[PDB]
């Protein structure tokens, strides 16, 4: 009984002598095997539909196959997380938690299908015999609202290669109930939604109940110096009950583990509240609970959103290190060999709260002397940084962090003690440094702590995500803790993406070309992505560029049918002439410095030349020989209160209104945005890519993976020197990339001139902005904001200064792409051929070897 | 696609033929078998933990063996689900649709082992070779909170006698997320908590989120005179999503459903609002929403709740009332045919709002003329009351019904005034029966809708729980109604319980017995229960009443195991001596006219009794020889706000405390409270009881099932010659059952004798009321209210004038279960041999007949 991933090999030695050897021949008579052949995977889904779901042949629809089908496949994997998590408790390795504050899984199914040893084409074929197709299946299936951007994504595609790979690693974080929100465009504005992607219970999860961790809240600390073992006797109390997530690994029969956490009540009902006729308050403290786990990043533009977002990274972080150390202390081990058997990783500063409570557990209940438990906490953890500016770096406010966290303060400030003599000892006398290196940030009225520093001292390593980036955290945010700590410990691990979803699940037409025509019928290069380079030598022939071009044009159907089926069956893009139309899109967050502003005021600058060219009369063959048929693609969510974020939608969608339905450019140029962009619909967007905008001012992006997701797919890049493009230029070439726009450092001059020495704006810039002050009768002065920021508030994300190199270069694209194709399928295979460096299996390769120091346990 | 519970003929014999025969024979050569063997059930139970739990060997625990098991079964009966729901379908017959407002279903895996055709040995044996004691996982289910007390389990038998007959009937009820609320018992007092019975899902329903109804509140009615079709423009909106619950039947392969309805906002998240900071607002609908199914009985002492409740039960009517009358447009026959298709039974007042629904509906919405309407409605519904006193008759006031329902209060004046017309020209110049048969009752300053007689006026039929009741509804709160009815439309039939759970579920032992004595190894008496008269001839002889008598020793263990667990190990129960204790139990609702008062009363008398017996130099073998070995069981809960039935619970623990302590009377009594008394605790406690307590005040009582559920499984009643105490006599024989107090009669004076002529409280009975003002030493005074309403508030419910009578028979019960326990042992043979006509199998039976005009379908 009691213990759910792991017998330690002594208990069952013992056990297994007192079960008679009836019981274990019959379970062993019955125990329940894999499936071996598709008949297996029949027998399973109908039995779930007839038993489970009390359903029959002629009411099982594809939700019910779905639910059904889920239900099977989970119940494979299930037979492999358990043999897994009893090896790795049988063997004892060093094993990984990665904290992440958002997993963004997207759906499970497919790539259940596609990592499952025995294949989607045995279920495809058991599906379609009972009445199903594998596709209409397969849409049932909500993205789960784990995460939103890239940081989530970041740990999903990890989380997927550290299975691959039989890397122990277990991820933590938090199950939302909500999501962050779901986009609808309104009118053409968007509204924020709840994402309900519970609403028909998850068939994924194995929910723990007996798993239930207490968390505390405000309270005091009684001692009756901090140094010693205290006692906190908090004030509130909520209960984490854990949520197992299997995830399977390509190839292996390795199957890992992401536990996330759900906040309950000590109390649910309270029936004297109740039958008093205090129906509101009975309830109350299932309510407040509920808080923590509802909703992703809550807004803290206010008090009670500061005070829930460090009760969320609290709750996690606590939950997670007790499951981490109860683990620990089934090996009987002595705390001092914690480091050299837990490795956590904080995925860059919401986790950081974690290093204070081992300090905190360590001291305080396990007994450890200050200066033990410390040393033990440094060895264990290690930070990935995503930072650029140091604006953006997490501070939390004394009374705030003290009131709700009364220790962990008190650890804070005597961490912060021995690291400033520590520094005073290494610069006598140099006074202003202690300030400035300082945990604690000494500001007017508030002192804040600042947490990427808390976490710096007490992680042994830290680590940019792209070599540029990297080389700026030592050169900039952190360069008195190089001086202090040295180079060494300070490292780079460039981000990178797992080719099953992004290649062989986004893109099953290119996976099949590429495994016939490096004839390697096992797929063997998702796990050697090296051998991608042997696509080289048939760059040159003709019927190769012949096959290679019409897996685009079908992902490119796929695309057209997605808006068609999201526009009611009304078709946007013209069908007809598709091999001709460049698909240009830029996919991501709606905010000024991605500056999808630059790619609009493109699309305008292009509208209104056509327009005018049409109207001095030229044929729509001379139009069209200067301006060839282009469909632009946006999608993406806005923060809920960036205004200028959310004009730009409205913006983007206005043109869409004008260029769409204007006759006279004969579909010459059609604009299209999709709502609510998760990540199913960027596996159905990101392999129709012709072109692909990473467009930011330069010097702003860190890494950037969806262009490396971009790259993988043959898509070509229009970008700014800037993040993981400077990378991807390195690894395929730089005549194969069209960069443009301003370097980094002429960024700062740059920004300088506009204000204390102003030039002017460029004519075709001047032409967009007067258009729009496009043209939006009902309010006719709604888009001034945005003119007037690049117009009189110094234009701070240089959209004049690139205005001139971006048009330049998508003149380029347009010649390229339409009149010399050959040259331009030649770039797309020489990226596929280059890309593999950014398969995230090489990234845990590295961080496994120079961080961890842990070897896969197989 | 579309429909789930049947494809009328035509459909599949038309979409058949565009299947291709190899999806067909796929489909097919796939299907889903029912288990025919054990190696089926463990096959499918070890899947579900592999694949659906993500467990194994190693760490699948009961939980997860319920959870796994659970889903099996559901999977079995959903094949036949679908199946019956087709038959129907195809068959079309009448139907019956029970709308309650509470189902107390209990809990559901066994009951399902055992209504299984090909067994509870068959499962039982697959699961303990697999490592499983069926009984260890059995008690992993919560019970449902779908009900609370009676009502709710009439209509939980029922449903199952339904099902059993083949009878095409399908209940409708709501969903509470928390059930009424759920009893601790803190410091011997009720303390209300929720109901939590949804923590770990629920792995018997169907979550039909396809079934979606909208459902109105508040508003205005336009036209632009009421008897036209008129437009009801509401204020909020909420939905209705139905979850299915398959209800097998014994032997049958027939299996029904209980559709439930939980409210879900139509708005779940309001994302403008939380981006604004407005958190709590922008979640508030949900809440809003959610109030609805939140709780069963929500307190409607004040506004607030008046409102909540008519909110609830005009949502349960509404949403039912539609999937009721969607399913007959299915057949496409005529409104005029609704009479001969459909039979809605209102199981009490709360769903009268269906009446003037279906009117509202078919005026309304369907068009038809309001006579025409009417004639329907009236054929359709009838009603099964089961209010005495007229004062417990609900009414709601004019200005909140009309603001919460404002049509439906116009075509309640209008049913009204033809039925005063009626009324007028049946007895011209008659001015005050007008005034009183009334459906809107005209008094200061608010008039109320008398709803139980829009119920007789909407029904074609009205009965009765109980012969004696239904004749009391006919000559006292209906009398008008039937002078202008005619005592045709008035009806009696008598309540009952189902024999699979009552008898076989709850007492196996038994079970066996009979199926042994009978020679009937297909428990075909559970079917016909008039076979049971058998049992008679073997009244006389020996080897058979002790074989009667293990059973229940074997039974009394049993729950002995319950109270020492719930004991926390220490057992309360003396075990050895068992035989030889008395088990007398009340067990249900703590209200005073349940009068629990009264048998605390006697309690704390016996114990007064042997205490001073004891100090007065009797040895235990003296006081044990007049007051032997008992323990008095009771459970049940209070409502929240009755101060008095709270204090009577606190009076039990008092006792219970001082008594089961009191190391002097060496265990010759004990009181126990069980909490939070459920059905399954009734399942332990009922076939466990020699003795059972039915003493609510003469003429409180209008039927009373569980003292059916006692005598089916041989207990025997003390009891007033009220409720289902007469009948249980008439069947059984008076000579069988211990009745007492006073009769109906002698109520009315004798409560006026007790204000405007006091007698003077039995000496007996005063000095229990003394002695409590039992010790209660920290505040001395607490039990005060009870024992002054008694003794200065003209006792209304008689405690004083039957506690002489009360005692006379425990005192002959006493001496007959003890010292003459082979007479004991005939009455509870007897009983057994009698309760037969007590099956709700009969009960449905008549119904079926008599107001239904209904025929199985099987
Ligand atoms: C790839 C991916 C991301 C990360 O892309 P960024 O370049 O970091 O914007 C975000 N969202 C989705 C849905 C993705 O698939
Ligand atoms: C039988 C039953 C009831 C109905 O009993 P009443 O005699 O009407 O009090 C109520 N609750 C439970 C748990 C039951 O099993």
């Amino acid at each position: 009984t009691r213990r759910l991933t792991g017998f330690l090999p002594q208990e069952i030695k013992s056990i297994d002598t007192m079960i008679p050897l009836l019981s274990r021949a019959l379970w062993n008579k019955h125990q329940v095997k894999k499936f071996n052949k598709a008949e297996d995977f029949q027998d399973r889904f109908i039995d779930h539909v007839e038993t489970t779901l009390a359903r029959s042949l002629y009411n099982c629809d594809d939700m019910v196959a779905y639910e059904a089908a889920s239900m099977s496949i989970r119940d494979n994997l299930v037979i492999d997380w358990n043999k897994t998590q009893q090896k790795f408790t049988t063997r004892d390795p060093k094993r990984v938690y990665y904290l992440s504050l958002e997993f963004l899984m997207g759906r499970a199914l497919d790539n259940a299908l596609i990592n499952m040893k025995i294949p989607r084409e045995m279920i495809k074929g058991a599906l379609d015999e009972l009445g199903f197709k594998l596709e209409d299946v397969l849409d049932q299936e909500p993205d789960a609202g784990l995460g939103n951007g890239g940081l989530g994504r970041l740990a999903a595609c990890f989380v997927d290669s550290m299975a691959t790979e039989g890397i122990p690693a277990w991820g933590y974080g938090l199950r939302y109930e909500y999501g962050i929100f779901a986009q609808k465009i309104i009118d053409g504005y968007q509204v924020e939604t709840p994402d309900y992607w519970l609403n028909s219970g998850n068939p994924w999860e194995i929910e723990r109940n007996e798993v239930q961790i207490p968390v505390t809240f405000y309270g005091y600390v009684d001692r009756p110096t901090t140094l010693s073992a205290s006692q906190w006797i908090g004030g509130e109390r909520v209960l984490a009950v854990a949520y197992d997530f299997p995830v399977p690994g390509f190839k292996t029969s390795n199957v890992n583990n992401l536990r996330l956490w759900q906040a309950r009540p000590t109390t649910e009902f309270d029936l004297n509240k109740f039958n008093n006729g205090d129906y509101k308050n009975s309830v109350a403290q299932q309510q407040r609970a509920e808080s923590i786990t509802a909703v992703l990043y809550p807004n803290d533009n206010f008090a009670q959103g500061k005070e829930l977002r460090l009760k969320q990274q609290y709750f996690w972080c606590a939950a997670s290190l007790h499951d981490i150390l109860r683990r620990f202390k089934k090996s009987k081990r002595p705390w001092t060999e914690f480091p050299d058997q837990v490795a956590i990783q904080l995925n860059d500063t919401h986790p950081t709260l974690a290093i204070v409570e081992l300090q905190r557990v360590l001291v305080d209940l396990e007994k450890l002397d200050w200066h033990e438990a410390w040393d033990i906490v440094t060895k264990t953890f290690a930070y990935t940084n995503h930072t650029v500016m140091q604006e953006a770096l997490e501070k939390w406010p004394r009374r705030l962090f003290g009131h709700l966290l009364p220790r962990h303060l008190e650890i804070i400030y005597d961490i912060n003690w021995f690291f400033l003599e520590d520094v005073a000892k290494k610069f006598p006398k140099d006074v202003d440094l202690l300030s400035r290196i300082s945990i604690i940030e000494e500001n007017s009225p508030e002192r804040q702590i600042r947490m990427a520093f808390l976490a710096i001292v007490g992680s042994h390593k830290v680590n940019g995500v792209v070599e540029l980036h990297s080389e700026l955290i030592k050169t900039t945010i952190f360069k008195d803790f190089i001086k202090f700590y040295g180079p060494s410990k300070f490292v780079n691990v460039t981000n990178g993406i797992t080719p099953r979803r992004w290649l062989k699940q986004a893109n099953p037409s290119l996976a099949k070309l590429i495994s016939e025509t490096l004839n390697d019928p096992t797929e063997e290069y998702l796990l050697d992505m090296a051998k991608l380079t042997q696509l080289e030598k048939y760059v040159e022939d003709k019927e190769f560029l012949k096959k290679w071009n019409q897996v685009k044009l079908n992902n490119k159907i796929r695309l057209v049918d997605l808006i068609k089926k999201e526009n009611d069956g009304v078709d946007i893009i013209n069908r007809e002439y598709l091999d001709d139309t460049l698909f240009d899109m830029q996919v991501k967050r709606i905010h000024e410095y991605k500056r999808q502003q630059l790619n609009v005021f493109g699309i305008i600058y292009r509208y209104l030349a056509m327009k005018n060219m049409l109207k001095n009369g030229a044929s729509i063959e001379e139009v069209a020989r200067k301006y060839p048929r282009k469909v632009s693609i946006f999608g993406g969510k806005s923060a809920p209160g960036y205004y200028m974020a959310k004009l730009i939608i409205k913006l983007i969608n206005c043109v869409a209104d004008i260029v769409n339905n204007d006759e006279s450019i004969e579909h010459l140029l059609k604009v299209v945005f999709v709502a609510d962009y998760n990540v199913s619909k960027a596996e159905i967007i990101i392999p129709a890519s012709d072109l692909s905008e990473h467009i930011s001012t330069a010097g702003t992006e860190a890494s950037g993976t969806s262009n490396m997701k971009f790259v993988m797919n043959g898509g070509l890049i229009i970008g700014t020197v800037d993040g993981a493009n400077v990378e991807i230029t390195r690894e395929i070439g730089e005549d194969n990339v069209f960069l443009f726009g301003n370097l980094s450092e002429n960024v700062e001059e740059l920004r300088y001139n506009h204000q204390y020495h102003p030039q002017d704006l460029p004519s075709s810039l001047d032409s967009v902005l007067s258009y729009i002050e496009q043209f939006s009768p009902e309010n006719p002065n709604e888009f001034k904001p945005l003119v007037d920021s690049i117009k009189y508030h110094g234009d701070y994300y240089l959209v004049s200064d690139d205005f001139e190199s971006y048009l330049a270069t998508h003149e380029l694209v347009d010649q390229e792409f339409h009149n010399q194709r050959s040259e331009w399928l030649k770039k797309s295979v020489l990226s596929l051929a280059n890309v593999g460096f950014f398969s995230s299996d090489r990234c845990i390769e590295e961080y496994s070897d120079t961080i961890w120091n842990v070897e896969p346990v197989t």
